[PDB]
C-alpha cells in the first residue's frame, strides 16, 4: 500500500493532459485559450486546460452526429458494445492509481476515496452498462392475428453530458455507461473545478474500441461551453447534474432551441429521521455525523438527549488533513420545541410522532434522498414510502448498487442516474404497426 | 341510425353547460368572466363559457393538492381505482350521444366520426388504463441477502393537462385515463375553441366516484389559464399536445418557475413511402390521401399518382350534422420521386419533426429496415394511422417527448422511488 | 338479505343440470349412466349426474382441438377475448345466488361464503385474467441490426383441468381463467363430489361469447375420465389441484403418454410462526384457530394459547343454508415452542411439503428474514391468507409446481417461441 | 494455427483424468469400478472413467444439499455470483485447447469445431448468465396502501442436469450458467459416451471460486447413475436434453419419487420450408445440406426442378475426415406428388401452398427447431407464427445468440435453454404479503 511520501512522488512524476478531445484526437480549443487548472491540495498548477466554447461545441457535435450517423458505435452488435464497454472500464482499472491521483490533485478528494471507491464505482457504471446491453427486451404489443406491434427503444442520438465537480470520474461514468451503451454519441463537458479525469479517459475509451466522434470532450466554463451545448440545435439530448439554478436554466435553453429532451439531478437538502426505536443507535448517529462533514437532521424527543451527543463524538472522527496522504478522511483544501441550533454546526429538528417527522421532512423544495432509522415493520415501510425522495434509506446511509435509480423528486431533479430505467434517458420509443 | 334531422332536433334541444369545474362543483371564473362558445356548424352560440385565469388556476392547483394529500384517491387501492375508471368510461358510454353532439358542435367533427371514433375512443382510453392499473408491478432488486432493495412507482401529484381541440374528448382521455388512473390530480384545460365536452365530462368523473378536487377543469384562454398552470409553483407536471412553438414556451415556463416536469407531443407529418411492390396500391393511396409529403418509388408513380387523386375526389365537405359527412364545411401535397430504400429513407428523415411515418412494401427486409431507419415515434407498415391502447404514440425530435397510451404512458405521471433498506 | 327459509325454499325450486357438456350441448355420457349426487346438507337427490369415461374424454378433446384448430377463440384479437372474459364474469355475477346455492347444496358450504367468498372470488379470477389479456407483452432480443429476435408466447391448445371438491367454481376459475384468455380450449373434469357448478357454467361461457368447443365440462369420476384426461395422446397440458398421491400419479400418466405438460398443486399445511413481539395478538390467535402446526414462541405461550382455545370457540357447526352458519354440520392442532427464530424456521421447514405461512412480528428484520428462509409458495406476514388476484399461489417441493392467480398463471398454458428474422 | 500434426502430439501428451468429482475432490466410484472411454477417432483407451451409481449419487447430493443450506452460494451476493461466473468462463477460454481437444477424442467432433464453436459457446453461456445475475429483478404487486405484496424468485436446491454426447460441454454449460447462476447446487451426470469435459470443468469452478459442493460430476451409466438422480427424494429439479423415450421415463421416476420438477428438451424432427420467393435460394441449399450431414425438407413445387441440384452439390461439401485435422468438417469416426426419395439421402416433400407446408411441417410429435425461407413479409411472419416449434429460423439456419430461448413444444420437450426465460426453471416463485 503506497505512503503519502509514494503519492508525493507520483504527483510529481505525472505528466498531465489538459487538451480537449474531439473526433479520436486531443486538440486545443478552437480560440487556443486555456485555463490555470490549480491543485487544492497545494495550488501547483497541474495543467493550463483548453477553455472550449461555442465553436467547440460546434466541432463536437459535428463529429456526434457523423459518427452517430456512420453507424459505427450505434448499429455495432450489442453484443460488440457490451464487451468494448466492458473492455473500457478494464481501462480504468488498469489505470486506477493515475486516474485517483488526478481527481485527488484537481478537486482535493482524499486518496483513499479517489482510489478506494470513486475510481472503482466509475468502473463499475460502465462495465454494469455494458453488461446490461444485451439483457434488456424491447416489447411485443398484443395485437390481433393479421397484425405486428413492435414497441422498441432506439437511441436519441447526440447526448450532451454536464456534471459537477464533487465526483467527477463517478458521475461522468454514471452518464457515460448507459449513454454509450445504448449507442449514442456524448459530448461530455466536465465541471471546470475538474477537468482532468475526463480529459484523461477520452483516450482510453479510444484504447477500449470506442470508435473516434463518439465520445468527446469539452473542458471549459459552464457560461462559456456549457450553455453551447444547451443551446445547440443538433444536441438531442442533455443529461445535467448540479444546481438546481442551473437545472432550471437549461429547461429554458431546450425551449430556446430545438426541444431537445433535458434529465435533471439537483441536489436538495435531504432528511435523516431516526426514531428511538432504531436498531443500531451507533450507526445512525455515525450517519448524521457523516452529513455535516462531507442533509437535515430530524430526531425523536424520546431519544434526542441520549443521541445528539453520539453525533457530536463522532463528528470528531472527521478531520481535514493532506489530501495525499492515504490516512486523510477529508480534504483539508487550499485556496486556488422542535428546531434548534445545538453546538457550532448541530442543526436539529426534534418530533414526537412520525406524522410530524414526514411533513417536515417534505416540506422542502425537495428531496433527493432520505433516510429513515427504525425497527419496527410498519413504521419504517409507511415512512419510506411517504417520503418525497427519489431514494430512501433504512436503518443505513448512502446505500446502493449500480441495481438502484438515483435521483429526485420535484426540484430535485427528473430521471434517474443507474439502474436499467438509466437506459430509459438516452433512448426514444417507437412503435412499429405491421399489417400482415 | 339517427338521421340528419334527428341530430338538427338534438342540436337544438340541448342545454350546453359552460362553467369551469373545482372541487366537485361547477363555478364561474373568479372575475365572472366568459368568453362566446361559437359553433363554426351554424354560427350558433352554444354556451358562455367561463373565461379562467390566474385566480382560477390557483384555486384549481388548491384543490388538487388537497385532494392528493386527503390521498382520497392517490391511497385508494389500485382495484378501486380501476373499477371507477372503468365506470368513468361506462358514463362517456352510457351519454355518447350528448357527448358526441357536443364535439361536433363544438368544434365542427362530422358527427359519425365524433360518435364512431372519438367518443369510443376516448372511453377506451379510460377502461384500458383503469383495466392495467392493478397488472403493474414495480421491482425488487437483485441484492445481497441481508437487503431489500424495491424500486417503485409512485404518483407525481398535481398534473396540468393542456389539450387542443382537433380531438378534444379523447385527446383529453389520453391524457385522463393514465394519469387518474395513477392516483394523480390532474387540472385540464381544453382548448378556448373546444372546450365543452371537457367541461361536461367533469360531472361524469363524480358520478363514477373520483372524489372531488381529484379532476379540476378550466376553461378559458392558453395565454391566460395555461400559462398560469405551466407557470403555477405547486403543479409537479405539464402535460401538452399542440403546436412546437407552445411546447417550447412551457419548457421556458417550467425554468421561470419550479421545474416542473414537461411532456410534450408537438406538430408532426405522416409522410407515406410507397415502393413498388406494395402488396396494395389502392390501400396506399387511400392513405396519402386522407390529408404533406408522399414519397413514391419512379417506377409505379405514374400508375400510382392518378390513384390518389380519385381518392382525393372522396372526401366532400359537408354539413356536420349530416350523418353522410366525412369533413365538415365549417363557418397541397408534395410528391418526391425516389429510387432506392436509401434515398427514400433520408428524403423521409429530412425534417426537424419526426411524429409519424407509414411504409408500404411487401418486403420482409425493406419493411423491417426501413421502419428502424425512420426517425419517427410511429411507424405503419401496409396499414396507416395504425395501433391501438397498446401502442404508444409520441414523437422523434421536435414533435415532443414522451408518449400516450400502452403501458408506457404510466410513466409520465409517476416517479421512481428507490428504497433500500437493512436487514 | 336472505333468510334460511328463503334459501330453503329456493333449494326446493331449482331445477338441477346434470349432463356433461360438449361441443356446445349438454349430453349423456356415451354409455348413458351416471351417478348420484346427494347434498351433504340434506341427503336429498339433487341430480343424476353424467359419469364421463374414456370414450367421453375422446370427444370432448376432438371437439377442443377442433376448436382450438379454429382459431375462432385461439386467434381471436386479444381485446375480443378480453370483453368476452369479462362477460363470462357478468354471467357469474348475475347467476351468483344460483351458483351459491348449487355449491352449498353440492359440498355443504356455507351459504354465506358460498355467496360472499366463492362465487364473487371465481367472477373476479375470470374478469382479472380478461382484463390482463391485452396489457401483456412479449419481448423483442437485443441483437445485430440485420436481425429480428421475437420471443413470444402461444397458447399450448387443449388444456385438461382437474379439480377439487374444497372450493369447486373458484378453483375451477382460478384455471378457467388464465387458460382461457390465453386462447386455450380447455376440458374441465370437476371433482365427483361437487360437479354442479362446473356444469352450470358451461352454458354460461356459451352465453358470454365462448365458441362451442372451447370449454367443455366431462363430470365423473377420477379413475374413469380423470384417468383418461391424463393419459391422452391429444392434451397438450394439465393442471390439477388435489392430493399428493393422485398428483404424482398424473406425471406418471403423462411419462406414460404424451409427455404433456403436468402443473400441480397439491397439499399443503399453513403453519403459524407468532413471535412474542406480534403487534396484534388476537390477530394471530384466530388465524391459528381457523384451522395442522404452530409454532409459538416461549414467552408468549402462556398467554397466546388461551387466545386460541377461546378463538376456536367461535366456529360453530350449523344448517349450511343458514346464512348465519360459518361451518357446516354435513350428512387436532399441534403445539411447538421456539425460543429463537432460527429455530422457528428449522422447525417450519422440516416438512415434505410447502404450500403456505403465516408469521407475526413486528420487527422489521425479523419479518423480512424470516419470511426468506420459509420454504413456502406463500408467506403472509401480521396476516393470515392474504394475497389477491395479483398474488401468485402455489407449492414449494411436495405442494406443486406453478402458480394460480397473478401474471404468473399465464405461463402454465402458453408455451415460448423465439423467432429469429435474417434481414 | 495448430496444425493436424500439433493436435496429434498434445493429445498423446495429454493427461486425462477419469474420476468423479465430490465435495472439491476428485474421486473414485464407491464401488471403485470405471468404464472404458475409448476414443471414436481411432480407438486409443483415452482414460478409466468412474463408473457411478445410486450410492455416489447419493454422496453427491448430500454434497450438493449440504452446501446449499451453507448459503456459501446460495446466499452469496449476487454481484459475487456474477464475478465467479465469469471467472469461471474465464477458465474455460484459458484452457480452450485442452477442452477442445478433450471433447474431439471423446466423442470426435472436428477440432475445429470443438474449438472455435463449442468451448467458446460453453464459456459464453457460463459469462452471459453471469453478467444477467443482478440485471434480474422481481416484482412487486400492486396492493392497497396498508400492503406490500412481494413476488421474489427463489433457487429451488439441487438440480440434477443430464445432458447428451452431441456437445457435451456446451449443452453442459447451457444448464450450469444459469442453474449455477441463481444459486442452486448442481449435480451433473455426462453422457458415457462423452465424460471427460464435464469431469475437467468440476475443477476450473472451484479454481473460479465456486465452493466446495456447488458443483458435483457423476460420470456414469443412464440407467445407473442417471435413474439414481432422477429417482432421488432429495433433488429437487432434474434438467434433460437428449431423446423423447428418455424424457418420458424421467416423468415417471419424478412421479414414483418425490414430485421433483421435470425440465425436458428431446429432439424431435425438425422442417425446412423452402418457398419459391426465397431472397438467397443457395443459402437455403446450404442450410437443407447442412442438416443431412451432421431435419425435414419442404420445397415449393415451382421451385423444386431448380433447388434439389443445389442442395445435392452443397452436400458434396460435408466430407468425413479425421476430427483432429483443421480441416476436416464431419469426424470420420471409427468403431469404440408430395412424398419422394430422390437420391440415396434425399428425403423431399413437395407442397403448392404455404397452409400445405405448414400442415406438414406441423404433422409431428414435434418440434424443437424449424427454418422458413422467404421474402415475403406477411408469409414469413404468418408461418412463422403457424409453425409448433420452439425455435423457428427465417431466411438463415441454426441462428440465434445466448439472448434466445431453446425448447420444443409438446414431445419436444418443455422448459427453455438460453435467454432470460432459462433462469425460470432453476427458481421457485414466493408471494410474500405483509400487512402494514
Amino acid at each position: 500500500t503506497l505512503t503519502r511520501a509514494d503519492w508525493e512522488q507520483r504527483a510529481q512524476n505525472l505528466k498531465i493532459e489538459g487538451r480537449a478531445f474531439i473526433q479520436g484526437e486531443y486538440t486545443a480549443a478552437a480560440s487556443g485559450e486555456t485555463f490555470d487548472c490549480i491543485s487544492p491540495v497545494d495550488g501547483r498548477l497541474l495543467a493550463k486546460v483548453a477553455s472550449c466554447d461555442a465553436a467547440d461545441a460546434q466541432r463536437a457535435v459535428e463529429s456526434a452526429r457523423s459518427a452517430f450517423d456512420s453507424g459505427a458505435w450505434s448499429r455495432l452488435a450489442p453484443a460488440k458494445r457490451k464487451a468494448t464497454m466492458i473492455r473500457f472500464a478494464g481501462l480504468l482499472e488498469q489505470n486506477a492509481e493515475e486516474l485517483a491521483l488526478l481527481e485527488t490533485l484537481d478537486m482535493g478528494k482524499p486518496i483513499s476515496d479517489s482510489l478506494g471507491v470513486d475510481i472503482p464505482g466509475g468502473a463499475r457504471a460502465l462495465s454494469w452498462s455494458g453488461e446490461a446491453i444485451d439483457k434488456l427486451y424491447d416489447e411485443v404489443a398484443a395485437t390481433p392475428h393479421d397484425q405486428l406491434g413492435l414497441v422498441t427503444r432506439e437511441p436519441v442520438g447526440v447526448v450532451a453530458a454536464i456534471v459537477p465537480w464533487n465526483f467527477p470520474l463517478m458521475m461522468a461514468c454514471w452518464k457515460l455507461g448507459p449513454a454509450l451503451s445504448t449507442g449514442n454519441s456524448v459530448v461530455l463537458k466536465p465541471s471546470e473545478k475538474s477537468p482532468l479525469t475526463a480529459i484523461r479517459i477520452a483516450q482510453l475509451a479510444i484504447e477500449a474500441g470506442i470508435p473516434a466522434g463518439v465520445l468527446n470532450v469539452l473542458p471549459g466554463y459552464g457560461h462559456t461551453v456549457g450553455k453551447a451545448l444547451a443551446l445547440h440545435m443538433d444536441v438531442d439530448t442533455v443529461v445535467f447534474t448540479g444546481s438546481t439554478k442551473i437545472a432550471k436554466q437549461l429547461m429554458i435553453y431546450a425551449g430556446e432551441s430545438n426541444m431537445k429532451r433535458v434529465w435533471l439531478e439537483a441536489g436538495g437538502k435531504s432528511p435523516n429521521i431516526v426514531f428511538a426505536d432504531a436498531p443500531d443507535l451507533q450507526a445512525a448517529a455515525d450517519s448524521a455525523a457523516s452529513a455535516i462533514a462531507f442533509s437535515r437532521l430530524l430526531v425523536e424527543r424520546s431519544i434526542k438527549d441520549r443521541f445528539l451527543p453520539m453525533v457530536i463524538e463522532a463528528l470528531g472522527t472527521w478531520k481535514p488533513g493532506n489530501p495525499l496522504d492515504p490516512a486523510t478522511n477529508v480534504g483539508a483544501l487550499v485556496d486556488t420545541a422542535q428546531e434548534e441550533i445545538f453546538g457550532p454546526v448541530l442543526s436539529v429538528l426534534t418530533f414526537d410522532t412520525a406524522e410530524e417527522a414526514i411533513q417536515i421532512a417534505n416540506d422542502t423544495p425537495y428531496g433527493l434522498a432520505a433516510a429513515v432509522w427504525t425497527a419496527n415493520l410498519s413504521k419504517a415501510h409507511l415512512t419510506a414510502r411517504a417520503l418525497r425522495a427519489g431514494s430512501v434509506w433504512v436503518n443505513q446511509y448512502d446505500g446502493g448498487d449500480m441495481t438502484a435509480p438515483f435521483g429526485g423528486f420535484k426540484q430535485s431533479g427528473n430521471g434517474r442516474d443507474k439502474s436499467l430505467h438509466a437506459f430509459d434517458k438516452y433512448t426514444e420509443l417507437k412503435s412499429t404497426w405491421i399489417k400482415l
